[PDB]
RNA sequence: GGGCGGCCUUCGGGCUAGACGGUGGGAGAGGCUUCGGCUGGUCCACCCGUGACGCUC
């Protein structure tokens, strides 16, 4: 579920400015937020499988944004890859 | 890794129409579950955010 007291919390942390809600960093961060939130899920339910489909999609997406931000803005890449760790 | 890709530009650099994110909706014979749930995807809107971040073996 996450909720604002989570999803907004991350954004307010990775935002590049007061109102940022879709800046690659934020996009990656909260992307890494539900990636875990679901990694944990799959454990309790090792028979789900179907949900793993998205675990993979989300993971790929997260790496594609990161590669994008690695070309256009190296500095910010190391920054972001921290506070989360790649 | 490969192949093919938006607009403008005096090529320095602009920009949003794509994609993604935020918000708010919608439908579903998704899946798993000790039945208390936990969760994947999918389609809409806006005229909010990033700014081609894409599509394809
Ligand atoms: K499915
Ligand atoms: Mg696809
Ligand atoms: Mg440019
Ligand atoms: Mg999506
Ligand atoms: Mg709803
Ligand atoms: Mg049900
Ligand atoms: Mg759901
Ligand atoms: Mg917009
Ligand atoms: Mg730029
Ligand atoms: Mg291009
Ligand atoms: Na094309
Ligand atoms: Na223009």
């Amino acid at each position: 579920p996450i909720t604002k007291e989570e999803k907004q919390k991350v954004m307010q942390e990775f935002a590049r400015f007061p109102g940022d809600t879709g800046s690659t960093e934020v996009q990656v961060a909260l992307l890494t937020l539900r990636i875990n939130r679901l990694s944990e899920h799959l454990k309790v339910h090792k028979k789900d499988h179907h949900s793993h489909r998205g675990l993979l999609m989300m993971v790929g997406q997260r790496r594609r944004l990161l590669r994008y931000l690695q070309r256009e803005d190296p500095e910010r890449y190391r920054m972001l890859i921290e506070k989360l760790g790649i």
